[PDB]
């Protein structure tokens, strides 16, 4: 039981505040620890100060509240210390990273740290997108599109006030072809909608919104999704060389990437996933009766698409 971690991101004033105020105050019964930027008007039972300056507050609803006045690593290690000593219990962790915040470095701290690698397990990146402002936000700040690109589940809110967000909808798809966009048509976001996204597990269903034809529309974005579709099996070492090079050349440009590969002389599909510089792979379920094939998505800034498709194109036998 590593603890499941959710990172809630997206641009300032999208609709998190209603969600946290729910998660913090209501007797929803979940044993959740929230690391948010700053405290605010929630019933505290008690508070704790960890070896690392982490003010860890115990709320009456049984949830745990931290500030982001800390460095992350230390709050995550203080939370664990108090967990293991028995001063707190919690099943889940939601880390707020809204505003200009970059999901990249937070995700990497989860993997690069020896301890938190074992004790925590990232489940997903949830982006909240304000339908009313997202288009301009994205047009002004790269990091508004980055946050969408790093998402496993996009939650689009304020649809009820935005006049024509068919357009936004369809641009969110171009930026991020992996994440489903769920539109919050009526009630609030159920804390449920944040969990179990399996976004950091290997996936055979790699693309959510298969790309269309319009060619000018894509150049609208600095972050985009490049989806590669192969109807041939490849040699395992050849494609290993191609990926390592591809990863080497666009390392500080890639945000996320995932694939399903048809490998030469193997009846079992090959899956891969990565975030910036860190990647993995594993053999996954049998091709059984299905047409074998390959689907990859690479999400990033200013990616050299011509060259990527070229590299995979010449894997032909």
């Amino acid at each position: 039981n590593p603890i499941a971690v959710t990172l809630l991101t997206g641009f300032l004033g999208a609709g998190k505040t209603t969600l946290l105020r729910h998660i913090l105050n209501e007797q929803h019964g979940y044993k959740i620890a929230v690391i948010e930027n700053e405290f605010g008007e929630v019933s505290v039972d008690d508070q704790l100060i960890g070896d690392r300056a982490t003010q860890i507050k115990t709320l009456t609803n049984g949830c745990i509240c931290c500030s982001r006045s800390n460095e992350l690593e230390d709050a995550l290690l203080d939370l664990l210390d108090n967990l293991d000593k028995g001063n707190i219990q919690f099943d889940r962790l939601v880390i707020e990273c809204t505003g200009m915040a970059d999901p990249g470095p937070i995700i990497q701290t989860f993997f690069s740290h020896e301890v938190l690698c074992q004790r925590y397990l990232l489940d997903g990146v949830i982006a909240l997108v304000d339908a009313v402002h997202a288009d301009e936000q994205m047009n002004q700040f790269t990091i508004a599109q980055s946050q969408v690109g790093y998402a496993d589940r996009i939650l689009l809110t304020k649809t009820d006030v935005a006049g024509e967000a068919e357009k936004l909808h369809e641009r969110l798809a171009r930026i991020n072809a992996r994440a489903p966009v769920y539109t919050v048509t009526h009630g609030d976001i159920d804390l449920g909608l944040l969990f179990n996204t399996n976004g950091f597990m290997l996936e055979e269903n790699v693309v959510s919104t298969k790309p269309r034809f319009h060619f000018i529309a894509d150049k609208q974005n600095d972050i985009s999704s490049i989806v590669v579709e192969l109807d041939y099996p490849v040699d395992i070492s050849e494609v290993s060389r191609v990926m390592e090079n591809l990863l080497l050349e666009s390392a500080d440009k890639l945000l996320r990437y995932k694939g399903m590969l048809w490998i030469d002389g193997e009846p079992n599909r090959l899956l891969f996933q990565g975030v910036q510089r860190l990647y993995s792979a594993d053999w996954d379920r049998p091709w059984g009766d299905e047409k074998p094939h390959s689907t990859m998505v690479f999400i990033g800034i200013q990616l050299p698409e011509e060259e990527i498709r070229a590299a995979f194109a010449g894997l032909r036998k």
